[PDB]
């Protein structure tokens, strides 16, 4: 059969405490419905049924690009009537997967499973064994075969012992979903529709409930606070992590290691423990990342180093350059073969040439360097208090002085050699040589305080 | 009853290898003596009795502050006389509870739960159940009651089985202490009194013993080197993340978070891996702390963002502000709203206006800057080589030109404009502009090596 | 007996996908053989014989001044038939022990503890339990004696539910292995001498085959992929770190420590969290060092504090000395006593004398500082675009203004002072004051966009 999803996601996320609503709340930089849904589609959903409510114009906003059909819940009349808002978009002859926007590791595999035992007109659902089943539904069982399920509030004695829970993940075909929600009353306390209601209603009109039971307890766990978020979030970076190992990336410390977003990598690549790593990464073979590393959207090439404490983002660094430690790469910058970034150096919007070094205390800002140059210690890029942020361009196999100051907008061609001390406004020419004339007072027999 | 504690510090503590005494050594910042203080105090005592011997003048230096009963043991005569030594002060018809230095873990709950269980005329005291009971007293129940405690060396092959173990802390009345403290012999090998003979004495006056077993085994654990101290930090430091957690701050993991003081949060408050809050730090609304800060006595307003590897001590931050990466506040440091301070900046006793920019390579003290000033790259507060450090005083919207130094006592008035690789000596007058003028020589068709 | 060692090192470690060959993968810095050969030599072994193969070229050169002796494996013929290439020097009345270079963390003690249970003219071998012995050769025992060992794919549904396994190490006298390894044939479908054949052999010998199981499973565990070389790290650093706790360092979290060389420590070292020590390194009494330092090869004087973020490399660094945070020392750095090192500063191949400051925004390379000197921000050693790197000398008591440019070679004398902004060139002489004459324009009413 084809397959379509539903994912509940109005709910408030009270015991967050926060002003954003629970399901946008981030395991590895990405809000956990982002999770679900990508899961969902990856099962092979055609149809991914968004339930929204608390919070809806964030939701809206901060997952605009998704593919999913929006269902806005206006009233809260419970979670039954929130699916029965999607169904009248079910097809009958489709699969139809339950899932919850704020249980974000729930696998491709162990869904593909539940959809598998599923038998044809019934229901197959996902329970979970506990040590403490404390506070959710218990499974009820007759004779092996499942027929009801019984939150702790209507729980006998005996039933409170039950250590096999309710997870809220179903599977039934369209058609069954559509019959069996429509059958659902409200006569409660609360006054709402329970979406566990449909086990009863299955066995019933006598169709088999089969449960798959979860393995791993994290996969179906909630996270209703952030503690219980910062549990998720360890056990979904060391899922990540143990990927990387096995295919071949050294990470000298997976429990250290922080991976939010995707990484492209080669063989012999080094990481070494606390770095960081965000949105698009690529890196080369024999690349060594060493400690307190923080890369943002980045391109390493093959054989590149960077040493410790650095920071890189929206940076592109060609095959065998030497980064760090202490380097500041900002969005734009350009490294090509060969090029040395030293410590304490901020680079912006920039493209350095092949074998160019960039050593110490220095800013390059909107510049374009050429290849061979030799930029001192203390350089500094600058502008006229003026209005917009102008260029300045070096050439090939300059030797720029330390605590230079190069005021943009300004050209300084091939060969030339600026001295130390220097402040550069008018453009230099190839091969030209330019030293500045100090001024000094030379005083005799100063005698400093004893 | 009322309530008051004795707290035995006096031990030496050598397998610390230390010049420190043992209970002086550091739980998250603070001496494991001083949490136990506290916990007696939060406890509601009256009088805390803090027996003290061994580095006894650091003691006193460390815990100056500290609001308790100074009782010196000059002759080391055992557990049972150094707290005969505090028994003059009980009252008798209060609770006593006898606590210890190093185990600084022991919770107000727990001690409730003791005090509580005491029997009128009685003895409590707590136990607790070890897999491996090796090396500790071993507690005797005769039918369900306690009646002995016996140490390792005179253990028979059934006692040596036994796994429940006393914890040295117990709780009596002040008459009852007094009056079986004065009962307890020497005749023993050391010649000293053992606090627990105060167990057969009680069951020998036909009066009940009650253990009270502890569920958390860290709680009364001792730390006696500083691989136990290690793990008594860590056990620490993962409570109170727990706490922070459930109260909303994100730490996106509490295994590599580290608090060594008090921290006061708003909402949405988000902390990345590996920062260490020390002090008195308050956090406002929407504050967001990068991997590898460190902050020390500091106050950070609504909707702050710190960048990675900034280290903040005794400062104040104005909401909006910007900080880091790879930023340094030293005491004194005072940022209003919306300022922007970037990487390699140092700023010391200084206060700097709103809106106001410095972003690079960059030493700023004893200095006021006003609001809307551009604080150039390179730009740095100096002194004439003198006797005691000035002030530079900028005033807003003025423009510092990179590479700038700025030498103290100099004042810049509003609206100044000061070019790049400028020294200011004189006072620069409202709407002036200073440009300095170069000198240089140029040289045409100089070649550099090939 | 006497002892001497066989290492299996010539596997290739296909699942590490590495142009490295297995055994020169790295646990705390230096390669997995490396460990075996010093824990063979700690045992005693007067010979140590290292069979190799895959990736021989690298072996030889990371490996050249290991005291083994290199047997080359030219045809790939099972482990038996390896062994028996070493077999030729093996003296008849020593014991010899086989091992292998993938599996790094096997102690001398254990070690020990299979040879010394090793029956005249039988074998020693070591076993270990596992809850799931899959994929391992499992221990047959008859009637409590051993006398097999059957791998997965020979093995009955039984044998497949014993969970005791083979851990390949195993001891016997040297004229025993001669004459069992000749008597091993290679009649199986791989055409290979397996060594397991060996017990078999001892066995239909009347000899005595004596298992020893390993308390300790990490012990004897192999990494045949980066995810196993990463546990194996983690429990070798925690190792080395509990080590260092029971000596008393003070190491804030021994799960964030990271040892990768050997330590000499004094009294009252205090290591925050995240520290990287490498190569050699020393430490004085009462030595702190901050979060995320890293120091390689470096000797620190007592009551050094290094404060956080700061890097040090072949480094010198005298008592009560100040470095950080933020501050690199690189290869030659030589720091005397109460010297202070600060912020964003360099320090490359210089010595620095007594009590001088070098607090922020500073480089300095080839250079040779007195005592109680005063170098400004800002100050840089630089060098003319010629040759080679020439050396700047500095004497006592000098004064060097903020943002000053020293160009290489140059001498400055005791007691000279060097006012801000200046570009020293010629030698200064002995009190000699150094200040530059500025040249500036003023402009009145120059007002700044409104
Ligand atoms: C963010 O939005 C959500 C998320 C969500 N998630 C979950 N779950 C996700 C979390 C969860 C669950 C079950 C069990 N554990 C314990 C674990 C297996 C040990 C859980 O952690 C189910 N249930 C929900 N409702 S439910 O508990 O009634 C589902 C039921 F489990 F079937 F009962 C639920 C509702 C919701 O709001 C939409 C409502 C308004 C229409
Ligand atoms: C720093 O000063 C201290 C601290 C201290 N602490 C402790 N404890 C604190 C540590 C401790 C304890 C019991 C059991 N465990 C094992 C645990 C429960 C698994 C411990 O770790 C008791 N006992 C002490 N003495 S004691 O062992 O005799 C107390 C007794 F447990 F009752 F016996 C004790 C003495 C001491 O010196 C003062 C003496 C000179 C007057
Ligand atoms: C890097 O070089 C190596 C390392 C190596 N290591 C190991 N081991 C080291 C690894 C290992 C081992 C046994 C069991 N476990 C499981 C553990 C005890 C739970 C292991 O991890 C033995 N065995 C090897 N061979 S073996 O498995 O046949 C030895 C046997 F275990 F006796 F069978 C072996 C061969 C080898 O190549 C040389 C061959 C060409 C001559």
């Amino acid at each position: 059969k084809a397959l379509s999803a539903v994912i509940l996601a109005a709910g408030k996320g009270t015991r967050m405490y926060s002003d954003l609503p629970k399901v946008l709340h981030t395991i590895a930089g990405k809000p956990m419905v982002k999770h679900v849904i990508d899961t969902a589609h990856q099962l092979g959903s055609e149809n991914i049924h968004l339930i929204y409510g608390h919070g809806g114009d964030l939701m809206r906003t901060h997952l605009a690009n998704e593919q999913v059909n929006w269902v806005l819940q206006t009233e809260q009349l419970g979670t039954a009537h929130a699916v029965q808002q999607a169904a009248p978009f079910f097809k009958d002859n489709e699969n139809i997967v339950v899932l919850y926007g704020d249980a974000p590791l729930i696998t491709k595999e162990t869904l593909e499973k539940l959809i598998e035992a599923k038998p044809e007109n019934g229901i197959a659902l996902l329970t979970v064994n506990l040590d403490n089943p404390t506070g959710y539904g218990r499974i009820i069982r007759e004779n092996g075969n499942v027929v009801a399920i019984v939150e702790q509030k209507d729980a006998n004695a005996e039933q409170l012992n039950i250590k096999e829970v309710n997870t809220g993940v179903m599977v039934s075909d369209g058609a069954s979903f559509k019959k069996w929600l429509a059958r659902v009353g409200n006569n409660n306390a609360q006054g709402e529709y329970y979406l566990t209601d449909l086990i009863a209603l299955a066995n019933q009109d006598n169709c088999q409930v089969v449960a798959v039971q979860a393995t791993d307890v994290m996969e179906v766990e909630g996270a209703n606070n952030r503690l219980q978020l910062a549990a998720l979030e360890r056990y979904f970076q060391n899922k990540q992590a143990s990927k990387l190992l096995l295919e071949g990336v050294m990470i000298y410390d997976p429990a250290r290691f922080d991976l939010r977003g995707t990484l492209e990598h080669g063989k012999d690549v080094e990481i070494d423990v606390n770095v960081i790593i965000e949105g698009n990464v690529k890196l080369g073979d024999r690349v060594k990342i060493g400690t307190g590393c923080v890369l943002k959207n980045v391109v390493i090439g093959n054989d590149v180093e960077i040493k410790p404490y650095s920071v890189l983002e929206d940076s592109i660094v060609g095959e065998k350059a030497a980064i760090g430690p202490f380097s500041r790469l900002r969005p734009g910058a350009e490294l090509a073969a060969e090029t040395h970034v030293g410590n304490f150096v901020e680079i912006k919007k920039s493209t350095v040439g092949k074998g160019s070094k960039v050593n110490h205390l220095t800013y390059v800002g909107d510049s374009e360097i050429g290849s061979n140059c030799n930029i001192g210690a203390g350089v500094i890029t600058c502008n006229y208090d003026g209005a917009n942020k102008f260029k300045t361009i070096i050439g090939d196999d300059v030797f720029v002085g330390s605590d230079t100051q190069l005021v943009a907008p300004v050209k300084v061609a091939n060969g030339a050699t600026i001295g130390a001390g220097t402040t550069i406004t008018r453009d230099v020419g190839e091969n030209e040589l330019v030293i500045t004339r100090v001024a000094q007072r030379h005083i005799q027999g100063w005698q400093r305080p004893i």
